[PDB]
């Protein structure tokens, strides 16, 4: 029953808005500005066993989070393709320091906001085609497949 998942993107694109849209199901819009960020980890020992998740975004504790990962997020902004490319060196950085098996999941978080689309999910699809990962489009906003992300990510044993 243990549960561990890692969360990867650019500051803003809403990693701990998802994961505390999973694990306590809630959601409360904000904004400050990046200097003023981010990094959350929230870990909540169910009652059988674990559930533990981490969002990450000077020191290079990226590569000890993913050496120590297993399960790997990649969060973009569809309303920033800037996001998107930020994303690659993460992956060649969880590719080295890795093996292939791994479960990776590529996330176009903010879908709610289609006027502001930079990225039309047909660049994104074939990104993920070309990393071998799954690939979908949530919203923490108005939690369009919150749900469906994780249980997906929980599946793959
Ligand atoms: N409109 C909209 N805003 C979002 C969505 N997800 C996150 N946000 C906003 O993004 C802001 C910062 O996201 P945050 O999780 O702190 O960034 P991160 O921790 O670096 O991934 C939050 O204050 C949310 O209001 C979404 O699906 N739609």
């Amino acid at each position: 029953n243990d549960y561990r998942v890692a969360v990867f993107g650019a500051g803003g694109v809403g990693k701990s808005s998802l994961v505390l849209r999973f694990v306590k199901g809630t959601f409360r819009e904000s904004y400050i500005p990046t200097v003023e960020d981010y990094r959350q980890v929230i870990s909540c020992d169910k009652s059988i066993c674990t559930l533990q998740i981490t969002d990450s975004k000077n020191r290079a504790l990226q590569r000890h989070v993913i050496a120590r990962g297993h399960a790997f997020i990649l969060v973009y902004s569809i309303t920033s393709r800037q996001s998107l490319e930020e994303l690659k060196p993460i992956y060649e950085q969880i590719c080295e320091i890795k093996g292939e098996s791994i479960p990776i999941m590529l996330v176009g978080n903010k879908c709610d906001e289609s006027p502001s689309r930079e990225v039309q999910s047909s660049e994104a699809e074939a990104l993920a085609r070309t990393w071998k990962c799954a690939f979908m489009e949530t919203s923490a906003k108005l939690n369009h497949n919150v749900k469906e992300l994780f249980q997906e990510l929980l599946n793959l044993e």
